[PDB]
């Protein structure tokens, strides 16, 4: 028993990680086959970050003013191509700890694990959600740019986030693998907002299961609810809406428990209206709602 | 900016999982040199556990009756031993992937990251804090046992835990790699309680520090207080009381933020006598005491 906030084992991932040196700039790059993959604004000095012209700063580039370096040894830059908001550095050397690996986009909602680097070293790995607004909360700083977001099914490691920015509003941002940004936002230093942040709710459902799962039920009423009366509730407190896709989603754990998806509804509805009134849920006193109904069942029945 | 439970790469400690079973009964092992050590109720049935008598089940015990597994090849035991509570199975094989490491034994208060495994394979990782009564809370299934907690500085990975059981309260009891015991428990299933498990104070102080490090200021006030009318206060809340040891150790981070030590205890004073009241900090809604002071300052200045 017991559920805590587990991330991936990062064993993969660290294989691929490298530093990528032009000029001044430092950042992390990921290193799959003979391709490092990293943010392109490492070619960008601080002066022209206001609004860099990518396309012009990299024809002033060479292979040779890419610096990538595989912990102690050198990788030597044969190619370099700009893809969207990455660059694809082909180096000399294959990476022979390569994994099995896939680049996903990934969905509002779904969660990876980050393995945050800095000069081409982990420094530790935490779990994340893709936020409905599309940033992340994470825990970044300078150098964690081109640190990857990732799952793990067996042996395939789908790669699907490359960390990029830090928002005003101390949020973060980033892109798939392909460089293509999640959200309105740009790898550039204007003023943009995040737009509102809502709540999960699948996944607020999806962890009061697993609270179920973990010996926690005084959260439980002898109520039901509609879809429809939910939404009307879940609306007011800022909660996306529940779709029949929702519930289809959380029927093995409202299968495995014995509790209908729209009694524990009815019991978050109870939570909002009334607040948990003192008393925690799996060490929690708010809603969580950065765990997928697939993550709990991983956790619960040990996935490896 | 943004703080994080952030856990080690697990990559070095991946490397050392391997599967152990003993007849029926299966668990995690670690191989490090051309030893593996594991939790010995691996040589227990399921009857046996009530009460077994461990030097009597290991005389019907031989090298070949266990079976060590690394992932896909198999292991040659050629030696057991009973060191406490742990077996030391000599494998003829030593693990080349085994890394520079220390076996180390933690305070109440620490923290280390747990790599939980079934059959030999990681799951995932996540941080924990040896409570004040000895006990950890994490996530651990059947077949789990076995699974390490563990520090990295640099290079040497610093085991500090190995996986025994769960108290019916819901929460976990293990030895260090030499196989004795934190607290008073035993592996065997009788009604063995733990203590009253109190908050670890000087852990919340470092964690307030880092919230202010990272822009949450809302908390602070005008106020100060003395150690005294601190610790008075704070043994109403069953929290740790506060040494001038603690006030020693989160010198750093007062130093760094500028704010007497004194002055966040009344800060903590405030918040514990009248909650946070609909506030967050850090995107807790209670207050958080499983970040060291040396966690905060590690997250904060990228260590890698």
């Amino acid at each position: 028993s017991g559920f805590r906030k587990m991330a991936f084992p990062s064993g993969k991932v660290e294989g691929c990680m490298v530093q990528v040196t032009c000029g001044t700039t430092t950042l992390n790059g990921l290193w799959l086959d003979d391709v490092v993959y990293c943010p392109r604004h490492v070619i960008c000095t601080s002066e022209d970050m206001l609004n860099p012209n990518y396309e012009d700063l990299l024809i002033r580039k060479s292979n040779h003013n890419f610096l990538v370096q595989a912990g102690n040894v050198q990788l030597r830059v044969i190619g370099h191509s700009m893809q969207n908001c990455v660059l694809k550095l082909k180096v000399d050397t294959a990476n022979p700890k390569t994994p099995k690996y896939k680049f996903v986009r990934i969905q509002p909602g779904q969660t990876f694990s980050v393995l945050a680097c800095y000069n081409g070293s982990p420094s530790g790995v935490y779990q994340c959600a893709m936020r409905p607004n599309f940033t992340i909360k994470g825990s970044f700083l300078n150098g964690s740019c081109g640190s990857v977001g990732f799952n793990i099914d067996y042996d395939c490691v789908s790669f699907c986030y490359m960390h990029h920015m830090e928002l005003p509003t101390g949020v973060h941002a980033g892109t798939d693998l392909e460089g293509n940004f999640y959200g309105p936002f740009v790898d550039r230093q204007t003023a943009t907002a995040a737009g509102t942040d809502t709540t999960i709710t699948v996944n607020v459902l999806a962890w009061l299961y697993a609270a179920v799962i973990n010996g926690d039920r005084w959260f439980l009423n002898r109520f039901t609810t509609t879809l429809n009366d939910f939404n009307l509730v879940a609306m007011k407190y800022n909660y996306e809406p529940l779709t029949q896709d929702h519930v289809d989603i959380l029927g093995p754990l409202s299968a495995q428990t014995g509790i209908a998806v729209l009694d524990m509804c009815a019991s978050l509805k109870e939570l909002l209206q009334n607040g948990m009134n003192g008393r925690t849920i799996l060490g929690s006193a708010l809603l969580e709602d950065e765990f997928t109904p697939f993550d709990v069942v991983r956790q619960c029945s040990g996935v490896t």
